[PDB]
């Protein structure tokens, strides 16, 4: 009760009480970190917050940015629970900072998240996303901000001063400035900041090892089932331009002043109600762009050249990373059945899977992933295809990276997420999807009201073990304690990375290395 | 006694009763079935032997026709096998037939020899070819042919009518016809005429399936490691005609008629001493071309063009295809020693496995026969290159055929060969190298002389009896028995094959298919 008030540079502030099982533990959410980009402001780098007199209420979260809703199955949680779950509003611009009762009495580490949504959606606000568990277990201190989505957060007319580019990415970093001068109040430790994301928050968290200005900020980076490298994760100044101009045509707008002038004018829903047309699965209208300013030159490039020496990283996929896209524009394919296509299906979904190559690099990823004895095997072609979108969006970008930062000096470790939830909607034949690990990591089977087995809770358990000790000494393994059987880092020559699991870590060789040699060595050549 | 005597339509024959550990049998060695194709006769067609008066003896092997000398390993047996054994010259179109003792007094069924060799060489004489034992053990007929080589048999001008080329298939049909007019003489069968060759022999069985005047002249076939639709089994007219002005500029000479009327004069010494500078491993420089005349088309459109219905066809491949080819050429190979060669040698060698192809191609199939997890293991580098130049040059087009006959009304066997002879000279990591096979399907581990095991003469005795009942009745499993496990068709969808070994028959699936979709299917998009 005196531990939930704090004052921290802007003023004061009010926080609540949460429960867990094994005890409570404060939070103080929706913290405003900048002014509310809104009106004039709508598409500029955020400024940081004023101060103010009083007390700033922290009990509640605050508003979603805005963005698209999925809504093709009302009613359904698979879909639902990474929905807006507050009001929507261009006012979005909030942070959250979990900490442990009583306070911690030295500077303690501190995780920050950054959710994924392919940089059109999200929110720090989700259930799936609650740091009470994993604050509560392991005594970290944790954050996660709000930042901005689709064209609010990534809309560029490059080079112009009125809508740049990036600006979720600086909102971001505008939130990692912010841990440094406050997060000591909450007995958070400024010089041990560990961001970890999941998809598009994987991407981001890359962007910000590339980044000279956000390397300041943090110590380590985990990223799950993301990477700045992905062919989805970023975007060339011409495409970007090309993208903003055919919003703006779609909004009746009508030189660069003018068209973001009348952009500005637009109801942010208007703006949302188009975002769709103006691009395929895994691809999403407003990411990253590469301008010479926030990334001085490709992600690749930047990997390529980077020296990441004194640096741990923990990176990981889960099992079927490609698989719940495909009932988003893949034919043949429904939630609602077995999805058991034919092969016309099959060639056609690959267009789609992996979309504008030359027909002839078509053909090669029609070889590479058809088993010629069973050509024609419905349930096959179904998992193929799974692996195709898998394999060119999130596992060989991640490799390529995860093996790059080995050879140029980071420690790595790596991980494959391979149990499905007792508890999932989504059908049985994909697996375990994108996204479907992260419960996992924020310790959410402890829930009582929630329906989890007792193994469940104890793998969650051990989950958020490694990702604590991960945190707190660049190390996932069990400070000083052989057996509990050990983790080894990733090399580009061994590739070792563990299977996480009700069973006990299994040590394993090769990151799906034959396919990835075929999107990352061969296939290059030949679009070229 | 009385029956070493024959009359057959040129006139009389004397032959000599050869021994068995199981009993005696009869020969007819050294019958001439073409006037000497010396002098004008150089480079054109064989024509039918001319009648003889008297009884011409056929009690010993005739001269091996002009060749190449393989001398790279004086005293060596692994090498020396392959080599002449009678005296060269270009009198040699004869052949041989063996029969049973007591003769058999029903027409019965005759399996015809066409020894490999790459085109270059090779003769009907070898020990290893030796008919004493098959015919012995399954009281079949079996005969052998010469048939001229390199220049002699494959020199080709295109459309002269002096050096028209594939006089060496020609030869072949000649044996054939001849086999049709006089093997009743020997208690043979002409309307059960089974063909069966090993490398270019096999070559040569499939471009007579292909060309509708053999047709007529044989029932069955049996292609052993080798198919007409090789790249290296055949060859472009303007190649031919390149391939034959340079022989004739490396002997000095000098318009068509005149170039080969200065060849014609040359010593066939001075011609075979200059064969190998005309062209790499795996390429030889006078094969059968494609004139529109012997074969109408390429080897690859008429299979792709024809009807198989009523045809039997047993067709199958060695272990190892590709591995004694390295040591003439590959960079780091030696016979005498592990070959352990290191990366950089791997990627030259694919250059000379794979000759003239864009570096665009050579990559692929770098890539496709790299172990990521061991890009640069010796060992795995040894047996990748090596099933480069097998799958390339053997398994390949065997499996193309092989499927493009099922699928097209052709009942067709299929095997894989998997024992190493306990007596081979080639060393270990080898494997079972192409022809090494053969010994076994002639029974010579049945010869007490040599140094076979027990368990190999049983298995060569199955082999001649699969071989035999093959023959008889376009069917190698036993005619009516199970258990003795059963040996299944070859069908495009389940590619169903066996490995023959010392242990029983096991049936399995698709030969080689990951590698051959390549090679069949990806690769051609891709030169083109």
């Amino acid at each position: 009760d005196a531990e939930l008030l704090v004052t921290v540079r802007g003023g004061r502030l009010r926080g609540i009480r949460l429960k867990t099982p094994g005890g409570p533990v404060s939070a103080f959410l929706g913290i405003p970190f900048a002014e509310p980009p809104m009106g004039p402001r709508r598409f500029l780098p955020p400024e940081p917050k004023q101060p103010w007199s009083g007390v700033v209420d922290a009990t509640t979260f605050q508003s979603v940015c805005y963005q698209y809703v999925d809504t093709l199955y009302p009613g359904f949680e698979g879909t639902e629970m990474w929905n807006p779950n507050r009001e929507l509003s261009e006012d979005c611009l909030y942070l959250n900072v979990w900490t442990p009762y009583p306070r911690p009495t030295s500077p303690t580490p501190v995780l920050v998240w950054i959710y994924g949504g392919g940089f059109y959606s999200g929110a720090s606000s989700l259930d799936v996303y609650d740091g009470r568990f994993l604050v509560q277990a392991e005594r970290t201190v944790l954050v996660s901000m709000n930042y901005r989505v689709g064209a609010f957060g990534f809309l560029a007319l490059p080079g112009s001063r009125e809508a740049p580019g990036n600006v979720g990415l600086l909102d971001q970093r505008l939130a990692l400035q912010w841990v440094q001068e406050n997060v000591a109040a909450f007995g958070g430790d400024p010089t041990s900041v560990t961001l970890f994301g999941e998809s598009a928050g994987a991407a981001s968290v890359g962007m910000h090892l590339l980044s000279p200005p956000s390397r300041g900020l943090f110590h380590r980076a985990v990223l799950q089932s993301g990477a700045p490298n992905g062919p989805w994760a970023t975007v060339g100044m011409g495409e970007a331009r090309r993208r903003a101009t055919q919003l703006a045509h779609l909004v009746g707008c009508p030189n660069d002043t003018e068209l973001v002038a009348c952009l500005r004018t637009r109801p942010a829903q208007v703006l949302v109600n188009h975002e769709w047309h103006v691009l395929s699965v895994f691809r999403f209208s407003f990411v990253p762009v590469v301008d010479g300013d926030f990334l001085s030159d490709t992600p690749e490039a930047l990997i390529n050249a980077g020296d990441f020496h004194g640096l741990q990283v923990l990176v990981g996929v889960v099992k079927d990373e490609g698989s719940y896209f495909l009932v988003y524009g893949a034919p043949g394919f429904s939630k609602d059945n077995e999805s058991l296509i034919s092969r016309a299906e099959f060639l056609a979904g690959v267009r789609v899977g992996v979309p504008q190559v030359s027909d002839l690099a078509a053909e090669a990823v029609v070889l590479h992933y058809t088993d010629w004895l069973h050509p024609e095997d419905p349930a096959r072609l179904r998992e193929a295809l799974s692996d195709v979108v898998g394999d060119h969006n999130v596992v060989c970008p991640v490799a390529q990276l995860a093996g790059r930062l080995a050879a140029q000096g980071a420690r790595v470790y790596a991980y494959v997420f391979e149990h499905r939830a007792s508890t999932l909607s989504w059908p049985l034949w994909m697996g375990v999807p994108h996204g479907y690990e992260i419960e996992f990591i924020f310790g959410i089977p402890l829930d009582p009201s929630r329906n989890y087995t007792a193994e469940e809770k104890i793998f969650a358990q051990r989950l958020m073990r490694y990702w604590a000790n991960f945190a707190r000494t660049g190390d996932p393994n069990e400070p000083r304690d052989p057996k509990a059987p050990q983790w080894p880092p990733y090399t580009a020559g061994a590739q070792q990375y563990v299977s996480l699991d009700l069973r006990p870590l299994e040590v394993r060789r090769g990151l799906r290395a034959q396919a990835c040699a075929f999107w990352n060595r061969f296939l290059p050549k030949l679009l070229s």
